[PDB]
């Protein structure tokens, strides 16, 4: 049990800031995760043998795609770690447990295509899960991995704690469906402004954990500008591949996905930040004030994209 994971000085200190980049050495990322779990959760909460075996099976089930890959999985888990460490006393044992696991698994087996594309293509996954298609698939992949031999990292929870944790995870993963985010943030904004928001109302915590999963998922926009700008090339690599594929079904795709409309990415990044990202981090900062660093970095990046449009870069 005294087998504590350690990090070099720069990473040890920078892992605590919201804007940490996990780096380009892929073989350090399992340890950055085990490090985050031990400090967030405790070192007795997972059997190290089972946790490492689970981590490796999860990484194996992330594909080689430009954005929705293993690096994204770990990067979303680091944002979650930073929210939990900045809000120590607000979450329970099972909640810290489930959520970091939910972040690592949340895009399991992503092929790099949206829900819209799966339904236009008439993929069999669209027949099985008529809404939040990929997200119900991600949760399914998580349960299968948890049921492999030697992978059940929750084995020592009681039947009731186990049911509670799977349920925290399923709801955390379903929430990453951005189609559900718009609704969820509006309701949190209405509860916040009327002062009815009650973190004892389980239905209310579920909404808050939802918004946290949006925040962690979009956190590439909260990075220092060189990291955000470079991650934007990976996201657009995927969008343009989907657009290519839309055109092979004979569907003209939305400007976001058309590689012939690269000129409009700067203006399209403004609307994304104004319609999705800025409100996300604003409402999250209203509910959890210590997550303010994410809104400040998200606004610095908007300014940077405004500066691109004015040809100052
Ligand atoms: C889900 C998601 C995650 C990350 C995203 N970007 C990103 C930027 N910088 C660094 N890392 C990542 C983007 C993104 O660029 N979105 C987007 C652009 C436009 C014109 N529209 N949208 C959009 C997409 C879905 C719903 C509403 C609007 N989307
Ligand atoms: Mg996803
Ligand atoms: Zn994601």
């Amino acid at each position: 049990g005294l087998m504590q994971f350690t990090l070099p000085v720069r990473l040890c200190k920078e892992i605590e800031l919201f804007h940490f980049d996990i780096g380009p050495f892929e073989n350090m990322w399992p340890g950055i995760f085990v490090y985050m779990v031990h400090r967030s959760c405790g070192t007795s909460c997972f059997e190290l043998e089972k946790l490492c075996r689970f981590i490796m099976s999860v990484k194996k089930n992330y594909r080689r795609v430009p954005y929705h890959n293993w690096k994204h999985a770990v990067t979303v888990a680091h944002c979650m770690y930073a929210i939990l460490q900045n809000n120590h006393t607000l979450f329970t044992d099972l909640e810290r447990k489930g959520l970091l696991i939910a972040c690592l698994c949340h895009d399991l087996d992503h092929r790099g295509f949206s829900n819209s594309y799966l339904q236009k293509f008439d993929h069999p996954l669209a027949a099985l899960y008529s809404t939040s298609t990929m997200e119900q698939h991600h949760f399914s992949q998580t349960v299968s991995i948890l049921q492999l031999e030697g992978h059940n990292i929750f084995s020592t929870l009681s039947s009731s704690e186990y049911e509670q944790v799977l349920e925290i995870i399923r709801k955390a993963i379903i929430a990453t469906d951005l189609a559900l985010y718009f609704g969820n943030r509006k309701q949190l904004e209405e509860m916040y402004q009327t002062g009815s928001l009650n973190l004892n109302n389980q239905s209310h915590r579920d909404r808050v954990i939802g918004l946290m999963m949006t925040a962690c998922d979009l956190c590439s926009v909260t990075k220092l500008w060189p990291v955000t700008k470079l991650t934007a090339n990976d996201i657009y690599a995927e969008f343009w591949a989907e657009g290519d594929e839309m055109k092979k079904l004979g569907i003209q795709p939305i400007p976001m996905m058309d590689r012939d409309k690269k000129d409009e990415v700067p203006q399209g990044q403004l609307g994304f930040y104004n319609a999705v990202a800025i409100p996300c981090y604003t409402t999250l900062t209203q509910i959890l004030p210590p997550t303010e660093p994410l809104l400040k970095a998200c606004r610095d990046n908007l300014s940077q994209w405004e500066k691109v449009i004015r040809g100052e870069e």
